[PDB]
């Protein structure tokens, strides 16, 4: 089997991906964040406290035929921004571009912090990572990828995701008309439970590229690219108008900038970011001032390949017994 999905930015800067998701007998379809660094599938849902629930929809598994109650089941989990949610747990059918599973775990959220309220867009989440990660207890879980393999005729994932306009989720299969060149294949990790890889340097613009180990995970729930300090000082530092905003968190430029290309090793291959994708946007509507898409990692303790540098690719997640991860450019 195998399926395939449209996924929408959110906003006009990228912020986040959402994808539909049929969820039950009849079907509720839900706007899903596909987040491959981290691995519980939660809603929105008739359970949730209702001062928390804003614009959103929502999972109710008492109208669907195929929920059932995992007894005794409770998850929680909280995120790098420190958003959180909890509740407790059904088995139900989940439908991802006609790519059904069954006794799929939905996880019932029955509180939800501050951030997922305010965020009118995504009705909850799908993760993606490895199912160690799951917080569902007493026994974890496992994610919707790890349910599908057993009937996907491959046992694998890519993420297209395109700039400032859709792209797609693909279950099974690899789109050859997707990318130009060849896929080059890398290294994963699982100790962490991350897509956990080591990039072989970087080059800044149209100078030297540099031969260092990178070790950072590829993950599709977060928004910017968070690389070590002094490689991302080394970018900016080629930006004339670039300083360090302490106020914003983060390098910040002028708007009128054009900033130059960044690009990422993959084995002997290269990645190359767009100066435009870097752009990220301007730190409020109508400022002189934009915030930079690439920031250090040195306050969040790893290195984190997010979205700014994979929609500049074509990714492969291929969880055969050992996992890889598969970039070529598009
Ligand atoms: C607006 C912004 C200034 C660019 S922002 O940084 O807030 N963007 C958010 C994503 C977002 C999208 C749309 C609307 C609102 C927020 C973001 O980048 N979130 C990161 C926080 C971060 C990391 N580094 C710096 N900041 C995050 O937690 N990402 C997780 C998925 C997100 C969570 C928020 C909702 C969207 C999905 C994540 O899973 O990818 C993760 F890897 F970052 C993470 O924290 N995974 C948690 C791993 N768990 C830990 C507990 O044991 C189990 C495993």
């Amino acid at each position: 089997s195998t399926g395939s999905a449209t996924t929408t930015p959110i906003d006009s800067l990228d912020d986040a991906y959402i994808t539909p998701v049929q969820i039950g007998t009849p079907a509720q379809t839900l706007n899903l964040d596909f987040d491959t660094g981290s691995s519980d599938l939660w809603v929105f849902s008739s359970e949730t406290t209702a001062s928390e629930v804003d614009g959103q929809t929502i999972y109710t598994p008492s109208k669907s035929t195929t929920a059932k109650l995992l007894s005794g089941a409770t998850w929680s989990i909280s995120y790098g921004d420190g958003s959180s949610s909890s509740g407790d747990v059904y088995t139900d059918t989940v439908s991802v571009g006609g790519l059904t599973v069954t006794g799929q775990a939905v996880e019932s959220a029955k509180k939800v912090s501050s951030s997922f309220t305010e965020d009118s867009t995504i009705d909850g989440l799908l993760g993606l990572a490895f199912s160690t990660l799951n917080t569902v207890s007493p026994t974890q879980x496992k994610t919707f990828f790890d349910n599908a393999k057993a009937s996907l005729d491959s046992p694998v994932f890519t993420a297209d995701l395109g700039y400032h306009a859709p792209g797609t989720y693909n279950f099974g299969f690899i789109d050859t008309t997707a990318y130009t060149g060849s896929i080059t294949y890398t290294a994963v990790s699982t100790k962490q439970g991350f897509w956990e890889w080591t990039s072989t340097g970087y080059a800044v613009g149209s100078g030297t590229f540099k031969s260092t180990s990178i070790d950072g995970i590829a993950d599709t729930g977060t928004t910017l690219l968070y690389l070590p300090a002094t490689v991302v000082s080394a970018y900016w530092a080629q930006v004339s108008g670039a300083k360090s905003s302490s106020s914003v968190g983060g390098y910040v430029f002028p708007c009128s900038a054009t900033l130059p290309s960044f690009t990422f090793g993959v084995g002997s291959a290269r990645i190359v970011i767009p100066g435009d994708y870097i752009d990220f946007g301007p730190i409020s509507t109508g400022s002189s001032s934009c915030f930079g898409g690439i920031q250090s990692s040195a306050g969040i303790g790893i290195n984190i390949f997010g979205d700014v540098a994979l929609k500049a690719a074509f990714v492969v997640f291929n969880g055969a017994t050992t996992p890889t991860l598969g970039f070529a450019s598009k």
